[PDB]
């Protein structure tokens, strides 16, 4: 079938070595947009600043924050899937006994806590949390505290049933491990030069280009562009 | 609202401690189904094998064998998600040089391939699937080699389209890592006793019992019987 959507990681694919956001990037998923091309962006970051990244670049489909747990449609409401309480509450325990804490954007968070943390003590911080039911990753500026099952597969799952898609109509650009449970998927798949070797092995297509350069190839390839 | 399907993983939920299927379970599903429940088996059994379970033990919903790979509907056909050109041809070359063998029970395998392995040559292995979109791991009878995505979670995501559901009108029920995967939906989640420290974190009941067992007191909890 025909690619309908893409799904994109913000913060693995469209950013540059110094995490600056690709103005190649942006233009490719404009000219994408203008061919009838809709297109999600995918962070763990906030709801206002991916928010912020939808009226400013000029994305024409829901955005994610949180790794997939909170969205603000194209209706102009946000609706969050998970809830923080539990996650804040580990934190909150945990900092009493470990290097695990709190980040300035968790002001802004409603689904899941972000967190820094010494190397030292991730095995154990990942222990304790997933024996309460979270999982613990890094991805864009730090780790993330989520709930089980809030990722960016229930995300692109989401997308599949708002948009009434079929899932080889829906197209994923990912990097990274933190991306599998979209490429695990059974959707169109694309990642820069510089994914890693899991990621490139199921990808339909890998570019020639990283850091916000594979978007334009990627989507030149499908005849997006 | 309510649950009108339950997905249900074989090997650890329906067998006791020797492995043999629990009469107190099969009852169980039958009484259930009596009432109006849909129930769909998986398991990493070749389909006959799976269709075996469902004609004698009395499925009135569709069974998946291969992990989720292949399906035997309600209409009495067979219908295969995946193919086992590439993991069998995978098969043949890494028996070649090291361990890993074929199995009996892959005369009726379909859409992946089972292998016995010594434990030592289980990361070389692992690395050269990975290589080429495949992923490996033990469960049941042996070790299975699946494409990367043709797993539970697959399966549940097939059964919600089929029967028109919402996530929270599926009960999953599972005890083992893989079948954490039925665990990452927004369905409801269930498990005996004995379940994974991770499945049982996750689950919305954990049974008192297991080895079966279980099956009625979870049926019980959620107004199933
Ligand atoms: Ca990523
Ligand atoms: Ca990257
Ligand atoms: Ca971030
Ligand atoms: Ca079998
Ligand atoms: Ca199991």
């Amino acid at each position: 079938h025909m690619i309908r959507l893409a799904a994109i990681d913000v913060d693995g694919n469209l950013t540059d070595r110094d995490r600056l956001i690709s103005t190649k990037a942006i233009e490719s998923i404009r000219s994408a947009e203008k061919k009838g091309l809709t297109v999600s962006l995918l962070s763990g970051n906030v709801i206002p600043v991916v928010y912020a990244l939808k009226i400013f670049l000029g994305i024409n489909g829901p955005v994610f924050g949180e790794n997939g747990g909170i969205m603000f449609d194209n209706d102009g409401s946000i609706k969050k899937f998970f809830s923080n309480e539990g996650t804040n509450k580990f934190l909150e325990e945990m900092s009493k006994r470990t290097s695990m804490r709190s980040i300035l954007t968790n002001r802004w968070r409603e689904a899941s806590t972000g967190f820094d943390i010494d190397p030292e003590d991730v095995d154990y911080v990942r222990k304790e949390a997933e024996s309460r039911g979270f999982v613990i990753f890094y991805s864009g500026y730090s780790w993330h505290l989520m709930n089980r099952g809030e990722d960016k597969a229930f995300a692109v799952n989401k997308l599949k049933e708002m948009y009434s898609l079929e899932y080889d109509e829906i197209l994923v650009i990912g990097d990274s491990n933190n991306d599998m449970p979209m490429f695990q998927l059974p959707v169109r798949k694309a990642c820069p030069a510089n994914a890693t070797d899991n990621i490139k092995a199921v990808s339909d297509f890998v570019s020639d280009y990283s850091y916000g350069e594979e978007i334009g190839q990627i989507f030149k390839h499908f005849e997006l562009m």
